[PDB]
């Protein structure tokens, strides 16, 4: 019935992986029980940092990656829902299905990627686990690992950046070949595609 009719919350950020230093690694900056009342009211005071962001909803929980002053990650993790923020919940600023590509503004406190003009093929993944993956570029949105690996390893690092050896992005995780469990390949949103869109 319309009056029983629920609302989605947001999602919310939860941690980032920091890249700031001479080691990757992830950074939690909010338990589950906060990240459930921010999903629910939008509000979110925590400070930001960082280009990648690990980010969740009620039921998943994935990456989320800035490029040129958007906040980037995969439709089929965000569905159309807005972000928390400290002013309450943003709205989508760029949706497209056809690419499994969402964004939204960076959040106040981000550091954005500059979009990748290298025109190079070795790209490296970046994990929520903060592992950094080499990737060698094979079409326009597919990339083999150079170490293949159970799918496990990169479920939950969709909206994850692809990024060149000058650290620029060139595109965002979206999907993984798996054989026999195995990803021997991804799938990504190329920052053409993304430049496009803008
Ligand atoms: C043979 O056929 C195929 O396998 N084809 C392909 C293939 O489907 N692979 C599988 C293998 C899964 C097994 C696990 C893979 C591990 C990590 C994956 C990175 C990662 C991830 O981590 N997600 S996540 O963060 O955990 C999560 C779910 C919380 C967000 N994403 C995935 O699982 C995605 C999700 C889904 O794909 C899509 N859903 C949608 C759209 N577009 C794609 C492409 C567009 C519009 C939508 O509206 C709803 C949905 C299946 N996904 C795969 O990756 C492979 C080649 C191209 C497509
Ligand atoms: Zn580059």
């Amino acid at each position: 019935h319309m009056a029983s009719m629920k609302k989605k919350g947001s999602v919310v950020i939860v941690g980032r992986i920091n890249l700031s230093g001479d080691t990757a690694y992830a950074q939690q900056t909010r338990g589950e029980e906060g990240c459930q009342e921010t999903s629910q009211t939008g509000r979110d005071k925590n400070q930001v940092e960082g280009e990648v962001q690990i980010v969740s909803t009620a039921t998943q929980t994935f990456l989320a990656t800035s490029i040129n002053g958007v906040l980037w990650t995969v439709y089929h993790g965000a569905g159309t829902r807005t972000i928390a923020s400290p002013k309450g919940p943003v709205t989508q600023m760029y949706t497209n299905v056809d690419k499994d590509l969402v964004g939204w503004q960076a959040p106040q406190g981000s550091r954005s990627l500059t979009p990748c003009t290298c025109g190079s093929s070795d790209l490296y993944l970046v994990t929520r686990h903060a592992d950094v993956i080499p990737v060698r570029r094979r079409g326009d949105s597919r990339g083999s690992l150079l170490s293949p690996r159970p799918i496990s390893y990169l479920k939950g690092s969709s909206g994850g950046p692809l990024l060149c050896p000058a650290g620029h992005a060139v595109g965002i995780f979206r999907a993984a070949v798996s054989t026999r469990g195995v990803a021997k390949a991804v799938a990504f949103i190329p920052v053409e595609s993304l430049e496009t869109t803008m």
